[PDB]
């Protein structure tokens, strides 16, 4: 198997908030920097793109990259509620269905 | 519609990038390897497609996204969010 998919559920160690964070590939390794001071509660999925599992109202969230980055930065941050995903990476398919539940 | 964001790894942005061409107006790319899509589709049906497509041992992460919020450079993705989203 190498297809799998999650519904995000918050129940017991997944947290309610399920998002989504891109940047524009010339602030990927900023983000990156920002992005690990979640520990284990966010994944890279690509140079410019994170899944975090955190409660944090996501303009809250923008608020407080922009302060970070720069007011002038973009970036998209959506609430998610599924995920459909694809990896031959065993061990990465491992930390990803912790992290999604 | 339903509301995607579609992720693949670095070394498949161009061959996801022309995939994405056929969603026409109700797409727009946010990275290199970031697109949103604006479509009534199921996401394993779209993942299917993808695999098909590109090969079945690309990596690939579909979200249903129920909100966006964002700031902007890149005039279509604030144009095609702003519209199409909800
Ligand atoms: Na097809």
């Amino acid at each position: 198997h190498h297809h799998h998919s999650s519904g995000l559920v918050p129940r017991g160690s997944h947290m309610a908030g399920n998002l989504v964070i891109v940047c524009r590939d010339q602030d990927a390794d900023a983000f990156d920097q920002l992005m690990q001071e979640y520990g284990s509660f966010q994944t890279r999925l690509s140079s410019t793109a994170w899944y975090l599992n955190m409660n944090i109202v996501p303009e809250t969230l923008q608020e407080d990259i922009l302060e970070r980055v720069g007011k002038y930065t973009t970036l998209y941050i959506f609430e998610a509620t599924s995920v459909t995903y694809n990896t031959i990476d065993s061990n990465a398919a491992e930390t990803l269905s912790t992290l999604f539940g």
